[PDB]
């Protein structure tokens, strides 16, 4: 899957993916973005905790948690509750989307 | 794919797609939203014309246009130039989602 | 997916899916391909049974069980007991192969 | 995409990927399965020249040519001509099959 919506958690060694790149939230709390084997992004985090776990929460802010929950890294972009999905596009760019605008409504 | 970028187009015949879920952008110009072979959702606009095309525009508005140019049908959520979104979520519903409020920037 | 390896099954519902294409194992048992809304292909069983599944066997034969374990539809490729994969191609096309000739080993 | 069909090409930098998984055709004519960042199999042959493309022949031998196509590695599966298919399986492992046993004949 390349998109984590709003609400949801990767855990410890889960992440988005699409194509070669892969977003993935280490054991050692980095938050990468690899490229095959190339890093190309990263929250420079590593080593500061152990099973961090990123979420991507209602009121738009994309924070990486340690176990204790303590917030290690954070987009910052919290504010407005609403709906946002962390998109990690084919472009190779991770993005944040929202508030949602419009909707078939066809949710199940 | 499941996401239409803003300042992509569906043309005839092309369609977002995810598990059995396909939002196709007919021929009749029909934009309909199908869970395997049952509609699910429709604009209701088939016949209206013939090779229509989908379009997520920039300032946000989700326009069905006709080979004419004129439009269609259009979500009517144009306003805010910028970055957006449309996603053929994994619950089976079409959402747009905007603008962009973060990015790593690794964007090629 | 668009593989259903062997030693798998798909139940009721259940169905492999590629692009618009989608291979589904429905409820009265009829075993169908789908390009988007318009049957392609079908056992023609439908109606034969209720929650019937498909079955990829090891010993190459793709079979539809009823419930009642009764075979409503077979390939009949039976025979050399091995390793083999269903697959929805790219091309609209469902096909067997096997058994399997090399490998990197790398399994998990 | 993680199936390689016969009669196809990866080209240098091409990729089979799942997953995490990527089974990529490098620069250096080096056929490596990556788990992220990850080197998990490798045909050991980067250095030995450059711009290879990786082949899945309908003879069934999977081979790594170089420009000038002579072969640096190869799976040494030739024989039975037919269709065969190279699939970057779920479980991360590269496996051959063929040849084609059944098919709906749907194909485009
Ligand atoms: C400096 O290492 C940290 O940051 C790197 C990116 O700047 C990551 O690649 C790195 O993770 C990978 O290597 C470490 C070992 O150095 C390993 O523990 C981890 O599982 C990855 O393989 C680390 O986060
Ligand atoms: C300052 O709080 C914002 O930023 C923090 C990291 O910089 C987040 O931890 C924090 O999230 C928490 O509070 C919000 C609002 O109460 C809640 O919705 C979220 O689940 C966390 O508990 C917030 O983003
Ligand atoms: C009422 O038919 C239009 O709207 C339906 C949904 O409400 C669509 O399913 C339908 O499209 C499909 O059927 C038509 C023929 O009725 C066919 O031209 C089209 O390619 C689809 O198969 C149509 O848009
Ligand atoms: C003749 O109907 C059977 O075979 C068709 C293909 O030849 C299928 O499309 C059909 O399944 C779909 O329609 C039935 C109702 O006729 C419905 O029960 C099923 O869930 C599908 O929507 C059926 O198998
Ligand atoms: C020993 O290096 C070769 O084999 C490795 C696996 O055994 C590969 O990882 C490696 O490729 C990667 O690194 C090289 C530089 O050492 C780089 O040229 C290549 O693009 C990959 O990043 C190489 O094939
Ligand atoms: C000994 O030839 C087999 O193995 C070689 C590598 O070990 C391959 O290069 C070779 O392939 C070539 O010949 C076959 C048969 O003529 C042909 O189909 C293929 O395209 C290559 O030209 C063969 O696999
Ligand atoms: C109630 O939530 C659902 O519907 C909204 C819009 O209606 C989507 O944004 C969201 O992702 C879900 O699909
Ligand atoms: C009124 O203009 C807006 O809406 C129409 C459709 O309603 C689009 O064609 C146009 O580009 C703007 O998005
Ligand atoms: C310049 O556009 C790129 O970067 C922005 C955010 O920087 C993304 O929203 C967009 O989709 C592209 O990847
Ligand atoms: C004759 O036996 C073979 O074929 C039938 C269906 O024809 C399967 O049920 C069985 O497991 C074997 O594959
Ligand atoms: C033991 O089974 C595993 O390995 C074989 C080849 O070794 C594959 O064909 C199979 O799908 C599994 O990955
Ligand atoms: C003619 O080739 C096509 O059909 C055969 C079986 O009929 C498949 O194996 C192959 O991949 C193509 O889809």
């Amino acid at each position: 899957d390349n998109i984590l919506y709003s609400g949801e958690t990767l855990s410890t060694g889960e992440f988005l993916n699409y194509g070669s790149f892969v977003f993935i939230m280490q054991e050692d709390c980095n938050l990468v973005l690899y490229d095959v084997d190339k890093p190309i992004w990263a929250t420079n985090t590593g080593g500061l905790s152990r099973s961090c776990f990123l979420s991507m929460q209602t009121d738009g802010n994309l924070v990486v948690y340690n176990p204790s929950n303590k917030p290690i890294w954070a987009s910052n972009t919290g504010g407005q509750n609403g709906n946002y999905v962390c998109i990690l596009q084919k472009d190779r760019n991770v993005v944040i989307y929202g508030t949602d605008r419009w909707a078939t409504g066809t949710h199940t």
